[PDB]
DNA sequence: GGCACTGATCGGGCCC
DNA sequence: TACGCCCTGATCAGTGCC
């Protein structure tokens, strides 16, 4: 198999660098703000000028305020973010026998076929692949080329921004041989700590650790994922990703526990997450985030699907019951989530 | 015990 | 310190049932 992922450097900041010039160059953060104050609100990407100066996505404004305070801060615009993301996918449609699409941000492309089996065809092929996205979209991207999705991944992000990984089957063994569990996609902090101290550094520690111990750590699921990425027998196929959720979230204008003022705000959300839906749900799941960024859920799933009216029924007694089982903190911000949904 | 189903938590920009 | 919006599947807990 020959894989070729591709995932678009600082991507929301840089297409604000395309749709704005005058931006590039200069530190220049993508930013969502809650409208709670003038800088209540996170940063979501920032370009490599603004991480230089220590700028991280995830980021309180404020704080990237501090050290950035030059920067320009912009707020996110995601509907064109998504239109640019759907271009260039179908852009990537024309090259792979199969894309999967990861998400508005990366994709795979399976090109076995188109490019024979030759390798090295597949790495001319992304650097054509490259090339027509900058010169159609105006955005560089990075890619990875690999005989798998994870080892392309990896070698992807680790050549961020503009650059073109490539991990020939010749390579594999070695690249295996010298990777650290840290940077394997799908492994936690709290899950890397544990493994990296408690023995397992790197990947191939994991060939020779008593499978039931690290089964222990990981679970059933990740172990088996390690191992048989460890054991070169990961093959996973390039599969068309289907949407299995849709969720709209919302900042209060102030903390509170009175259902009676969050619920307009609850039932816009229901009204655009049903609006932007394909399909009928059969769970409705009501999200509050509280004063302390905590988060409560309380979802219901039906026999049958949800109509919109009846949402705001189930949605309400969801909401007044997540306030039953906390009784004390204030909430900041309500969500709702529509699942198990039928096309 | 183990099936079938509901339901809550979780991490990070996606993954198993 | 500071603080958004959005999305998966796994895993574990509980219930009812044979
Ligand atoms: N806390 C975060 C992290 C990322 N993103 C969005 C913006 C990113 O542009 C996009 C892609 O994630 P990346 O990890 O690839 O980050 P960059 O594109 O910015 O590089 O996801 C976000 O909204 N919020
Ligand atoms: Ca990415
Ligand atoms: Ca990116």
């Amino acid at each position: 198999m020959i894989v070729i992922f591709v995932d678009f450097d600082y991507f929301f900041a840089q297409v604000e660098e395309v749709l704005n010039p005058q931006y590039k160059g200069k530190p220049l953060v993508v930013c969502v703000y809650s409208g709670r104050t003038k800088t209540s609100g996170a940063v979501a990407t920032a370009n490599y000028e603004a991480r230089k100066l220590g700028v991280k996505a995830g980021m309180p404004i404020i704080k990237a305020m501090q050290i950035a305070p030059s920067a320009i801060y912009v707020p996110m615009r995601k509907p064109i973010y998504e239109a640019f993301s759907n271009r260039i996918m179908n852009l990537l449609n024309k090259h792979a026998d199969k894309i999967e699409v990861a998400s508005i941000d990366e994709a795979y492309l399976d090109v076995t076929n188109k490019v024979e089996g030759n390798f090295e065809n597949g790495i001319e092929l992304a650097r054509k692949i490259k090339q027509e996205i900058l010169e159609k979209e105006k955005i560089t991207v990075t890619v990875g080329v690999a005989p798998n999705k994870i080892l392309a991944k990896i070698i992807a992000d680790k050549s961020k921004p503009n650059g073109l990984g490539v991990i020939r089957p010749t390579e594999v063994q070695d690249f295996l041989n010298e990777l650290d569990i840290d940077e394997i996609p799908g492994i936690g902090s709290v899950l890397a700590r544990r493994l990296n101290e408690l023995g397992i550094q790197k990947l191939r520690d994991i060939l020779s650790k008593n499978y039931n111990e690290l089964e222990k750590i990981t679970g059933k699921a990740k172990a088996l994922y390690l191992l048989k990425l460890a054991q070169d027998e990961y093959n996973e196929p390039i599969r068309t990703r289907v949407r299995k959720s849709i969720g709209r979230y919302l900042t209060l204008p102030y903390n509170t526990r009175d259902v009676k003022v969050i619920l307009p705000y609850l039932k816009k959300a229901i009204n655009e997450a049903y609006n932007k839906v394909n399909g009928i749900p059969m769970r409705i799941t009501v999200i509050a985030i509280m004063e302390d960024l905590d988060i409560l859920s309380k979802g219901k799933k039906f026999k049958h699907g949800i109509s919109i009216d009846n949402a705001y029924k189930v949605a309400e007694d969801l909401l007044r019951e997540l306030l039953v089982r906390d009784k004390r903190r204030n909430v900041r911000r309500i969500g709702v989530k529509l699942d198990n949904i039928i096309i």
